[PDB]
């Protein structure tokens, strides 16, 4: 068993691994073991001094926040993301543009940045008078709360995974990892869409032919871009993973519905078992989100994410010939 | 006692109330008694159907969540900006602006405005990496926490204000209350000033004088620099009180970088107590900060702002004789 874990493993560079299958063979560890391989292959261990152990110890801690309950937002989405903006980073339009910082707080953000999500979204939160929304007034509670378990973990017994970082090094990354995380709120997917689209028709290239970054603002909103890309990334895999994706999505979206149905509350878009239609929402979904976004990145990035807007479009035509 | 105490409250609307003598008048309750004054000045507890013994019940919970041991950021201050909120809500130039829920959602984010305060800034939260810090993700950690603390109040049992509420109603005070508190974090102040200036030189008027502010995004930005100017109002007040509020938050900063210094950290600005010219730091304060803030109000509401002002230019005038 584990012997065939460390040859899925080896996909770790790939978009289309195999996660839902590292997620079994690992048994329920998908996000410690991703995380673990691509720390290894980007020698992120030996550029911040972070003890093996120690960062084990904080990846399984992560990982048991995250909800085996629930049916998408779950450590298998995490790893899922995580591996994705791994590999958005290598693209050859940003080759030597991003520091190993800039690169462990991609890493770090995608990892925590649904952790202990409790499978309904910030609207039945704030229309349920929840906990969580009366702490957070509101504004990107879900988020506000992913980053503050992410950030509180590393005070556990041997989870301080940055404890060889300089005091600088330390205070930037959070920074970077906050930005980034807040930026995964679905409200703020215009504005971000909006700039993402702005760089791109501004945007300013090396004589190596990289992208051109000279500002925090420029940096971190095309990382901020990049974690978002790989949180809606489900589209653009290969058919069986994005089917596989749309079931758990649609049993999460389907018991809010329920809880909405049973309080007397409107059922909230899509969530509706007795009404919905799934098909139609994903090419929805893709038509005014997800291939927006994509193409726009594709643009930042041209030509390397050719083939993934490739696979988008044909999923959405195969979702759309169902109809 | 109670006589005197009904006394100094028949100068409840009016700049410059006797507020340290109704607090020592009241038994230490001057946010309970003044609310309670102006709610009914303002005629809000038949206008929102308020059960007096509710009002009282959640005033005292309020006031009781404000710390003793603070010197500045306690019960009299919130008074105080209650107060000073209430008297600009009646400035003739804003006659007719503002709705009675707009009216309501002031006064009440006054109230709470500062509730549960430690006594030390932002600033020295997130650098001691404390829980709040840790919960807010260094973004507005204080304001963020006011707001909790007071709608969080309204749950315990007798304390719920807004019982008699319509749905949408709770909701839309909810919204004013938190854009308010929030506008009152001090990193926000040049922003939230830019906006009142724009809104000056675009603004529109009647006849008479009187402000017409038609969309609701201009109606915010006027009640969130309101109670900013409210919150920065003790420069504008009588000598004796200005020099009272001076001393107080002379000794919350001074007892701050008493911390600082003992744990080894940078002593904050204004808050060393060995190199400190409180003096040279009002004129300094009322030029950079209070004067620009106040005579863009006072550009805005011309010429009803003038008395406040001219309070304002005496007090820099008489603080920098004494350099
Ligand atoms: C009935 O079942 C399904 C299943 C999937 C979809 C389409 N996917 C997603 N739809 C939506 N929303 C509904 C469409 O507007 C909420 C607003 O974005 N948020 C998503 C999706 N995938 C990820 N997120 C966020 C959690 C990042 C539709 C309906
Ligand atoms: C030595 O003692 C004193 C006493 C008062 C001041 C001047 N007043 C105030 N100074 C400052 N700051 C100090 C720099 O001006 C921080 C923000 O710039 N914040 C204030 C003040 N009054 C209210 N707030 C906020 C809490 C709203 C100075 C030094
Ligand atoms: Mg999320
Ligand atoms: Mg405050
Ligand atoms: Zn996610
Ligand atoms: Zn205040």
């Amino acid at each position: 068993q584990e012997d065939v874990l460390a040859k899925e493993l080896e996909d770790v560079n790939k978009w289309g691994l195999h996660v839902f299958r590292i997620a079994e063979l690992s048994g329920n560890r998908p996000l410690t073991v991703i995380m673990h391989t691509i720390f290894q292959e980007r020698d992120l261990l030996k550029t911040f001094k972070i003890p093996v152990d120690t960062l084990i110890t904080y990846l399984m801690t992560l990982e048991d926040h995250y909800h085996a309950d629930v049916a998408y937002h779950n450590n298998i989405h995490a790893a899922d993301v995580v591996q994705s903006t791994h590999v958005l980073l290598s693209t050859p339009a940003l080759e030597a543009v991003f520091t190993d910082l800039e690169i462990l707080a991609a890493i770090f953000a995608s990892a925590i940045h649904d952790v202990d999500h409790p499978g309904v979204s910030n609207q039945f939160l704030i229309n349920t008078n929840s906990e969580l929304a009366l702490m957070y007034n509101d504004s990107s509670v879900l988020e506000n709360h992913h980053l503050a378990v992410g950030f509180k973990l590393l005070q556990e017994e041997n989870c301080d995974i940055f404890q060889n970082l300089t005091k600088k090094q330390r205070q930037s990354l959070r920074k970077m990892v906050i930005d980034i995380v807040l930026a995964t709120d679905m409200s703020k997917h215009m504005n971000l869409l909006a700039d993402l689209k702005t760089m791109v028709e501004t945007k300013k290239v090396t004589s190596s032919g990289v992208l051109l970054l000279d500002n925090y603002s420029d940096r971190i909103q095309v990382l901020q871009n990049m974690v978002h890309c790989a949180d809606l990334s489900n589209p653009t895999k290969p058919l069986q993973l994005y089917r596989q994706w749309t079931d758990r999505i649609m049993e999460e979206f389907f018991r809010q519905g329920d809880r909405e149905r049973e309080r007397g509350m409107e059922i909230s878009p899509m969530c509706d078992k007795h009404n919905a239609s799934v098909e139609k929402s994903q090419v929805g979904f893709i038509d005014y989100i997800v291939h927006p976004l994509w193409e726009t990145w594709a643009d930042l990035v041209h030509p390397d994410a050719q083939d993934i807007l490739d696979t988008l479009e044909d999923n959405r035509e195969w979702y759309q010939s169902t109809i």
